[PDB]
């Protein structure tokens, strides 16, 4: 059943990571909503709607709300580098 995923994006040729995330959390949990054409995930392939976040940069998603993971997401985008997401696949 459980399936963990960790992927590294190099966001040197994206702007944005092109997801949107619904729900919040051991019950519940954030989740991948939507992927975005052009977006650095939609690119890498690996990701899907569905997929749960977990973890970004060693920030842990699993007991936070969604109106906090998306701020978090914002700061994160936003500054240079390579972005490492941690998934539950669906
Ligand atoms: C569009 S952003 O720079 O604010 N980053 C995001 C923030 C929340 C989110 F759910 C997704 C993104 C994104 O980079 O797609």
């Amino acid at each position: 059943s459980l399936n963990i995923i960790t992927v590294t994006l190099n966001m040197e040729k994206y702007n944005f990571l092109g997801i949107s995330i619904v729900g919040q959390s051991g019950d519940g949990g954030i989740y991948i909503g939507s992927i975005m054409k052009g977006g650095a995930v939609a690119a890498d392939g690996r990701i899907e709607p569905g997929d749960m976040l977990l973890q970004v940069n060693e920030i842990n998603f699993e007991n936070m709300s969604n109106d906090d993971a998306v701020r978090v997401l914002r700061e994160i985008v936003h500054k240079p580098g390579p972005i490492t997401l941690t998934v539950a696949k669906s």
